[PDB]
């Protein structure tokens, strides 16, 4: 009952958002009592993407564990252990499985069609520090040989480059403009440890605070 469990959790969170509408901390104070490692929540209305985002000391802490520390293939949607929330870095990466059952990050594949992108331009993302909009501006298929997983850059020229390639590789086109002064969030599919599947799907969005 992994699905039902997520449903249960999603339902609790909806109540929390309604309850503490004009707030931001209380919802995650609540979530923390579940697992202090839940640093946020990601949601795209109309899609299966509606789960908590955890973060452990490493990038494998939650690859195969769900929000309540239960052993699961599909694990959790998790934030790169290197990223900071209070003071968000240039690019913040969270990962999730793509097993082909419309769960976790199966939705990322959909952002590869221009039409899906037009009707799902913004993804919701919240945490103890505020509410945010993730305005997608790039979605492409790649591999583990290309690191779109870079956290910070030596300088704007360096970050400009990264942003440039990010758009060049995009399979979709978007009116959203991103500059070296904007913050970014990349969403990436992931594979179990020691998996020889090196192919990945990445979606990059401009982080905008609306809280």
């Amino acid at each position: 009952q992994e699905r039902a469990n997520y449903e249960k959790l999603q339902q609790k969170f909806q109540m929390l958002m309604s309850k503490h509408q004009a707030h931001v901390r209380p919802q995650f104070e609540s979530l923390e009592k579940i697992n202090k490692d839940i640093v946020g929540w990601i949601k795209l209305s109309g899609t299966s993407l509606n789960y908590p985002v955890l973060q452990g000391k490493t990038n494998h802490d939650y690859l195969n564990l769900d929000f309540e520390r239960e052993h699961r293939r599909k694990g959790s949607i998790f934030m790169d252990f290197r990223n900071e929330l209070k003071n968000l870095n240039h690019n913040t990466i969270l990962y999730g499985h793509h097993v082909g059952d419309n769960t976790m990050f199966d939705v990322l594949e959909d952002y590869l069609k221009q039409s899906f992108y037009e009707k799902h331009k913004i993804i919701e993302f919240d945490n103890k520090y505020g509410k945010y909009q993730l305005q997608v501006f790039s979605a492409y298929k790649t591999t583990t040989k290309d690191n779109y997983i870079r956290t910070d850059f030596e300088n704007d020229q360096d970050y400009q480059q990264f942003l440039d390639e990010t758009k060049r590789k995009s399979v979709i086109n978007s009116d959203v403009n991103v500059t070296v002064k904007d913050k970014i969030m990349t969403l990436s599919t992931c594979e179990d440890a020691y998996s020889e599947t090196t192919k990945r799907i990445v979606v990059v969005a401009k982080i905008i605070k609306v809280s």
